[PDB]
Formats: structure tokens, C-alpha cells, sequence
């Protein structure tokens, strides 16, 4: 009744982008300032800063670079103060960082990796690929993933599989010919498939 702060929306954005923060303040005596703990962002070189306008509630987040294999989720807090020195609750804002190649709010393949970098070219040894599907960093269950050989000569065990409860779908690759092979994974919302790193089948 005297002073409240609400943050209606968390932030999901591309690494190194600037993201405006929406604050909703109600203050009987008048807002004086917002005070932030952004130490989680600063651990990776991001920050929360005033947008430079004349408004005491106009802030933005500078997102850090994406950390491969990292959390990429940053929890920061804001507290409003009024002109009498009262404060609001210390309110949580969650900032999730996506890599340059990913799309905010999309159900998309974020990772597509193989268990081996090489295999024998005997048409028998299998390289197993795992695709992870997330939306804003959260794994998505039961999503169909389409698999395709982009280049090279090989055979996929299947052309589509649905993700499990951990957001993962798998397929195997075999080849009778030596050479490099690139396999890709895609979900329906993506604009193009995500290529895995090349693997090589070797004669021996
Ligand atoms: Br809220
Ligand atoms: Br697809
Ligand atoms: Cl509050
Ligand atoms: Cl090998
Ligand atoms: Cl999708
Ligand atoms: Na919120």
C-alpha cells in the first residue's frame, strides 16, 4: 500500500544484446530510485545499467557472451525506494542468454553432438548423435526432431525421433565409405537445421 515493485516479465535475449527491463512501481510517497544486485551478470561481463533517460525506473540489461556448456541463466534482484526511505520487496529478475545462432521463444535444437569423432568405414560401427531441444534454455519434451545427412555418404538409423523428458532425441550413423559426414537436426519451428560437427569414417 505504501510501496510495491513488480517485474512482470523475465528477459530472454541474444548474447551481448541490450534488453529493456519493464518495472511496475506503485508508490504513495513517490519513487526515488531502484537499487540492483546484478553480481550474477557481472560474473560473466554483463550488467544492469540505467538506460540514460530521465526516469528513475528506466533500466536495461547488457547480456554477457554465451557460455558453451554453461548455465546462461542469471538471477538478479531489484529493490525500489521511495522519497521517505521505505523500500519494496527485493524482486527477482531472471535473464537467460541465447547464443547468436538461437531464436528467442522458439522450440529449437540447441545442441547436436556425436559420441565419437571417427569410426571405422565398415558399415557396422555406429556414431550416435544426440539433439537437445530447448525454448529459452528450458528442455522441451516430446518434440519431433528431423535428421538429415547434409554431406557425405552414410546411412541414418531413422529420419525422425521425438525428444524424451529431458529434451533429447538420438539417431545413429554408419558408413561403408571413408570420408567426412555432416548430419543435421531440425524441429518444426526452426528456419533451418542445425549441423553437427563433421565426423570422419576411416579405413583400417
Ligand atoms: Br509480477
Ligand atoms: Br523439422
Ligand atoms: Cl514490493
Ligand atoms: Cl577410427
Ligand atoms: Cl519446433
Ligand atoms: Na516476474
Amino acid at each position: 500500500d505504501i510501496l510495491s515493485l513488480n517485474i512482470p516479465h523475465d528477459i530472454n535475449g541474444t548474447e551481448r544484446s541490450t534488453q529493456k527491463i519493464q518495472l511496475i512501481v506503485k508508490s504513495k510517497y513517490g519513487l526515488d530510485r531502484i537499487v540492483w544486485d546484478d553480481s550474477a551478470l557481472r560474473s560473466q561481463g554483463g550488467q544492469i545499467q540505467h538506460s540514460g533517460s530521465q526516469s528513475a525506473q528506466d533500466y536495461q540489461a547488457i547480456l554477457p557472451a554465451y557460455v558453451q556448456g554453461g548455465s546462461n541463466v542469471y538471477k538478479v534482484t531489484a529493490r525500489a525506494y521511495d522519497r521517505n526511505g521505505n523500500s519494496s520487496n527485493n524482486v527477482l529478475l531472471t535473464i537467460t542468454v541465447l547464443s547468436n545462432g538461437q531464436v528467442v521463444d522458439q522450440v529449437g535444437v540447441t545442441d547436436f553432438t556425436a559420441d565419437k569423432t571417427s569410426a571405422k568405414a565398415d558399415g557396422t560401427e555406429a556414431i550416435t548423435y544426440t539433439a537437445t531441444v530447448k525454448k529459452n534454455g528450458v528442455a522441451q519434451a516430446n518434440v519431433p526432431v528431423s535428421f538429415n545427412i547434409v554431406s557425405g555418404t552414410a546411412v541414418l538409423s531413422a529420419n525422425s525421433a521425438n525428444t524424451n523428458g529431458s529434451g533429447k532425441a538420438t539417431v545413429t550413423l554408419k558408413s561403408d565409405k571413408p570420408g567426412q559426414v555432416v548430419v543435421s537436426a531440425k524441429t518444426a519451428e526452426m528456419t533451418s537445421a542445425l549441423n553437427a560437427n563433421a565426423v570422419i569414417f576411416v579405413d583400417q
